[PDB]
């Protein structure tokens, strides 16, 4: 009867706890998604288990083979039960499996090192000394890839044959990289961990420009799973509550690290 | 069976939907416009049906009636049967969703404040902590409920002075709501969506504005009645419509293009 949520290390999201090494179990980890686990699952009684996504990956479908790989192929072959995470709802996911109402909002936006020559994402792609990138495996690359806005088709044409590869791992390499390049080289990354992460040492970092798009998290599960109507009441009840806020303030709180 | 006409029920609320100019001798769907229009016809174009909009006959959102649990509204209008599918600014909320079905949201918004410019007011604790300036919201929608039901202190403060409040500061349109601030001089403050407010905020006579943090986040949804086989394919043409631009360039072209105020 235990649930496996698959979720993913992200900071704010799910992060390892102080001293985890002698913790067990969920209480391993602690976040924005560790809280909303527990609340989701106290609002639909179920018991559940947290597990990190085995590929690190949030999830995409290989061109050629047409497996998916992360979080969203956790669900599709059956390895997890939900996905509690920054998980962005997409067409093509959408397709494959289910997502509750969004719980946080973002958008696609950009991180210079603070001093960075770019006020937008038309002045990245008029321009080669400044080198971007995305995350892989990711609904952030997929945009680029798929859009036929004039920008950001030219930058997804750079981007895709750039050497060195301009794409990241995991969104920590995207932002340790804008920190070690002296301002030559800016992340595309979503609004939530943007946000994040400027407002924490060395504060080094700036969102710049507005938004690329407008969409959400949601909470996915496998299609057709019996869970998914009681997961998407429980958004709606916790939105509506004003929970979801108060997670957001409290896992973006922010404690003065930068200025004051 | 054989295909049949979708009828798309709807509200006269701008600039989602609006009587077109020279409507007096059109006909059907040519009597409207507005972004619920254009969106309408994208959806369908994508899902392929044919529609019907029509103009809910009580011109509300929806709510349901405490004592005979009846719905009113666009709901009710999907809840008895009445209309296939909304395509409206219509919030999606929990007790909605108990009864209809929703797309993931095409539109995004929070409950907000409305004021005559100069109104010395900034937030919802200030209006929380003064009688002087009166305040209130529309019926039978989705921000009554909120503050019906808030347990955070400033808006429950807000809901019992606005609830028992005489002359009632409820309204029964946005346009209705809107008027009061304007002809209020500075007495009267109107509780709404951010959406509606910053359409307002760039029509003439540039009066109002919007002051203050939105008070809540989420979305307007494209409803169905609940199981309804369309509600699939709904979904996915909203996320085409979200992921292509369009939602984008639509709101653009109602809200900011169309602007009167400079
Ligand atoms: N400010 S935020 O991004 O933390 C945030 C964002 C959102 C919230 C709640 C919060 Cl606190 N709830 C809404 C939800 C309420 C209902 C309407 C839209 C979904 C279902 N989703 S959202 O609009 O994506
Ligand atoms: N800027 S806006 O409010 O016009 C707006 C708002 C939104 C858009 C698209 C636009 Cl253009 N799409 C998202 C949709 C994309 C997918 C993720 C969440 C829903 C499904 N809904 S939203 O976040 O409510
Ligand atoms: N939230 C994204 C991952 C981050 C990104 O792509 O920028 C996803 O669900 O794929
Ligand atoms: N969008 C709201 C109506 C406007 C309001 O309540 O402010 C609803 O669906 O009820």
């Amino acid at each position: 009867k235990t649930v496996v949520v698959t979720t993913i290390l992200e900071s704010p999201y799910v992060m390892m706890k102080k001293n985890h090494e002698m913790l067990e179990g969920n209480e391993r980890y602690e976040g924005y998604c560790v809280d909303l686990a527990a609340e989701i699952a106290k609002h639909c009684g179920f018991k559940y288990k947290l597990t990190i996504v085995g590929d690190g990956k949030y999830g995409a479908r290989d061109a050629d083979t047409k497996i998916w790989n992360g979080m969203v192929g956790e669900l599709v072959y059956g390895k997890a039960d939900i996905a509690i995470a920054p998980l962005t709802i997409t067409y093509v996911r959408e397709e494959v499996i289910d997502f509750s109402k969004p719980f946080m909002s973002l958008g696609i936006s950009i991180m210079i090192k603070k001093g960075t020559p770019i006020e937008s994402a038309e002045d990245l792609s008029k321009q080669t000394e400044i080198a971007y990138g995305t995350l892989d495996s990711g609904s952030t690359k997929e945009f680029f890839r798929r859009s036929k806005i004039a920008v950001f088709d030219k930058m997804w044409t750079y981007m895709r044959s750039a050497e060195p590869s301009v794409f990241v791992r995991t969104t920590a390499e995207g932002v340790a990289r804008v920190r070690k390049s002296k301002g030559k080289y800016a992340y595309l990354l979503e609004s939530t961990m943007n946000e994040y992460i400027e407002q924490r040492k060395p504060c080094d970092t700036m969102k710049v420009g507005g938004n690329l798009d407008s969409k959400g998290y949601g909470i996915a599960t496998p299609k057709g799973s019996s869970l998914g109507n009681a997961v998407n009441l429980a958004v709606l009840k916790l939105s509506e509550q004003g929970l979801l806020d108060k997670l957001k303030n409290k896992w973006w709180y922010d404690k003065g690290e930068c200025g004051s």
